[PDB]
């Protein structure tokens, strides 16, 4: 969907329409906390919204957004693997709740709007058919005129109190990343099948107006579904890493804005098990990895499928030369998350130089 750096357009009133649609919709047995975090949250919409919009302005984003796309329908023991759309809910979901529990809520709140700038876009019907801009000129088309309309398909209910099947179902599993990687799945799934039967440029305008209709009702009553999990989630303190193989851990690398902070030396994350094992990989985005005042993810794939986080009792960064010469790189903070939750929030804002190792567990 479209979005302006202000927090303006398509996607920030997806989840604009997310809070008053839940508003709506709460039942009058929901728990007094989560009344209360969804007052906290309306304090700081600005944040939702700016965040709801963000990622297509952030100066570090990939060549190709790649990461804004997903097809539900779908080495990596020393190499990152890239995030997808559905995979950055889960990111963004992660650090936003454990801002939301420091009581850092204008942060938190900025991280969740991020959240669902990436489920607003895989339900569009162009990125979960992972068609993009350069493939198709129906994508910016299709965009700017859901863009230009999106006033007469705001919606305010999901269609059901939240006492009620929707709702109720969102909370059963514990596990917040499997449902909401299948939660996802459902809605990109149905964005994706509207892409080939409405969307595309083989259809007419008629065909553009409800396949827009039916996916921005859609992004709306699913962002505020992930919102009403979000208000439950943090108002009970879930925890959806108990517990639980690692198979995959994700870290969120902050740069310094100083001169020369960032670095375009080959840059390694390792750990090693209480076993002493030990697995490294290397950190390599499809985009412009470690430039000064950035923020990064990487995710890595475990070689041993059965650990717990317990069991991971060292973890580092280590840079080695590209050149001849030292390129010095400054982290001001790293968050490793494993299984939806922050376990590691290490500030570092000193420098490594050279071939250095940093030792943050
Ligand atoms: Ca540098
Ligand atoms: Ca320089
Ligand atoms: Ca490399
Ligand atoms: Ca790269
Ligand atoms: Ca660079
Ligand atoms: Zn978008």
């Amino acid at each position: 969907w479209d979005g302006k750096i202000d927090g303006t357009g398509t996607h920030a009133m997806i989840v604009t329409q997310g809070v008053s649609i839940l508003e709506n919709d709460l039942s009058k047995n929901e728990p007094e906390s989560v009344r209360k975090n969804l007052e906290i949250l309306k304090e700081n919409m600005h944040e939702l919204q700016l965040g709801s919009t963000y990622p297509d302005y952030d100066k570090n984003a990939y060549d190709l957004y790649q990461d804004h796309f997903w097809d539900p329908d779908i080495w990596y023991l020393a190499y990152s693997i890239p995030d997808t759309g559905e995979s950055q809910i889960r990111k963004f979901s992660a650090l936003a709740r454990y801002e939301w529990q420091r009581g850092n809520y204008k942060q938190a709140t900025f991280y969740l709007g991020e959240a669902m700038h990436y489920f607003g876009d895989i339900d569009t019907p162009y990125h979960p058919a992972n068609v993009t801009a350069v493939d198709s000129a129906g994508h910016v088309k299709f965009e700017t005129f859901a863009e230009e309309r999106k006033e007469q398909y705001k919606i305010n209910t999901a269609g059901c109190k939240t006492n009620e099947a929707f709702y109720t179902d969102i909370l059963k599993n514990k596990d917040f990343n499997a449902w909401s990687k299948e939660y996802a799945r459902g809605f990109a799934k149905t964005g994706k099948s509207i892409y080939y039967s409405h969307a595309s440029m083989s259809h007419s305008w008629d065909d553009w107006d409800y396949a827009a209709k039916v996916t921005l009702a859609n992004s709306q009553k699913g962002t505020a579904g992930y919102i009403y999990r979000f208000l439950h989630d943090v108002s009970e303190g879930n925890d959806p890493s108990v517990g639980k193989n690692v198979k995959e851990l994700v870290a969120y690398i902050s740069t310094s804005g100083e001169k020369d902070a960032g670095t375009d030396d080959y840059m390694y994350f390792g750990i090693k098990t209480k076993d002493g094992k030990t697995q490294e990989w290397e950190m390599d985005n499809p985009g412009n990895d470690f430039m000064t005042g950035s923020k990064d993810t990487y995710t890595f794939k475990l070689k041993d499928e059965n650990l717990k986080i317990d069991d991971i009792q060292n973890m580092w960064i280590r840079k080695r030369k590209y050149t001849a010469f030292p390129d010095a790189y400054k982290p001001e903070n790293i968050k490793i998350i494993a299984n939806g939750k922050v376990v590691v929030d290490k500030d570092i804002n000193e420098w490594i130089s050279g071939n250095s190792t940093y030792n943050i567990k």
